């Protein structure tokens, strides 16, 4: 039914922006698909861990004052837990078929997400144990959301 992918920061890469708009009319068919980004807190790259903190913990309030109470709220996390393709098929069926219709899947900012963000979460998704730029994790996210679609459909892909 709704299906929302809520990342920190814009893509300014043409590549990336016409990699997502691919699967997002891919995904049409299937559910209603929404991107919604959130500004990134614009900082120096080398930072204390307190600035990090700061830098994280405003991002996250931004993206936690978009996420509605009611939502199911999958944060993507190298520490969650790894499923294969068909296991996150298994997932969103299992789900949808138990009455949940709005998916929020949230992809943090260049110093990951602020433990708020993180307690919000009805599930962590691990994609890898290796470091995807946050860029190019959204590809990589909304290829995977098409992915499990079209076997939750049985359908060859």
């Amino acid at each position: 039914l709704k299906i929302t992918i809520l990342a920190v920061g814009k893509l300014k890469e043409k590549y990336w922006k016409q990699a997502i708009a691919e699967y997002e009319k891919r995904l049409g068919p299937y559910t209603k698909i929404d991107i919604i980004e959130v500004p990134d807190e614009k900082a120096p790259e080398n930072m204390s861990d307190k600035e990090i903190e700061q830098v994280k913990e405003k991002e996250g309030q931004r993206i936690l004052a978009k996420i509605k109470p009611q939502s199911t709220v999958i944060t993507l996390e190298i520490q969650g837990k790894m499923l294969s393709s068909e296991g996150l098929a298994q997932e969103l069926n299992q789900r949808m078929t138990q009455g949940q219709s709005d998916f929020v899947f949230v992809i943090g900012g260049s110093n990951g997400l602020h433990k708020d963000v993180l307690q919000r979460s009805n599930y962590a998704l691990s994609f890898s144990k290796m470091t995807f730029p946050h860029q190019m994790m959204r590809v990589v996210l909304i290829e995977q959301v098409y992915r499990a679609f079209k076997i939750m459909r049985g359908e060859a892909y």
